[PDB]
């Protein structure tokens, strides 16, 4: 287990990345 | 709960993000 | 430890600067 | 305390985004 904030922090980059790659897509 | 330098990095990260949204708006 | 989705963030961003790296160079 | 591949993770992403800035500077 994580902080919560590490948590929400690994979230919002997975989906940083994921739009980024549709955005290019 | 995280090693410290992990939630510095999130908080860091996350940070960096918002900066970077506010300056392309 | 961390939380699994913690991990996988993390893998997915080092593997990130690893291929953006490499289409660099 | 963290996965060690989540605390490797989060030093290389502070020294990317330190380097990117020295580069910048
Ligand atoms: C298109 C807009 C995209 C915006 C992405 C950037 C969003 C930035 C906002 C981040 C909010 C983080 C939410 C964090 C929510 C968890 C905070 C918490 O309760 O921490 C407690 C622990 O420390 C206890 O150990
Ligand atoms: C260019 C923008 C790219 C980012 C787009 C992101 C859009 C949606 C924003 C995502 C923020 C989700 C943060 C969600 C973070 C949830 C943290 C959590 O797990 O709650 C606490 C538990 O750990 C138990 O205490
Ligand atoms: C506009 C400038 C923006 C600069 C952003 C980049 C900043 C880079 C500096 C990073 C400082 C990280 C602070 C890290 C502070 C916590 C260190 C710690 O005590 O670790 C102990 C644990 O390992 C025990 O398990
Ligand atoms: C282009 C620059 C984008 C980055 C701008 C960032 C500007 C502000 C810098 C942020 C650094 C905040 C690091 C703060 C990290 C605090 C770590 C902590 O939580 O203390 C230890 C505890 O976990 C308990 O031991
Ligand atoms: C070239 C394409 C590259 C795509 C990279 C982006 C991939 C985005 C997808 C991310 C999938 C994340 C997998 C996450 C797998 C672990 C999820 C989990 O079981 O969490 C449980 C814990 O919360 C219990 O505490
Ligand atoms: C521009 C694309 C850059 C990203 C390319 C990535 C291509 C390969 C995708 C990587 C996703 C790997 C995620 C793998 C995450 C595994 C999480 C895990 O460790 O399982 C659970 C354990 O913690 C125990 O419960
Ligand atoms: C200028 C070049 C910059 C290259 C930056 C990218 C480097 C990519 C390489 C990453 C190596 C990661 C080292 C990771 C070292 C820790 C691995 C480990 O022992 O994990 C065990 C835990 O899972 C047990 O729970
Ligand atoms: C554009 C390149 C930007 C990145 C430049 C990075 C250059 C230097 C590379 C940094 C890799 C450092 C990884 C160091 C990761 C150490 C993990 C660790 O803490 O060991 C295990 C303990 O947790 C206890 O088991
Ligand atoms: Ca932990
Ligand atoms: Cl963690």
């Amino acid at each position: 287990s994580s902080d919560p904030l590490v948590v929400a922090a690994s979230i919002i980059g997975i989906l940083h990345l994921i739009l980024w790659i549709l955005d290019r897509l």
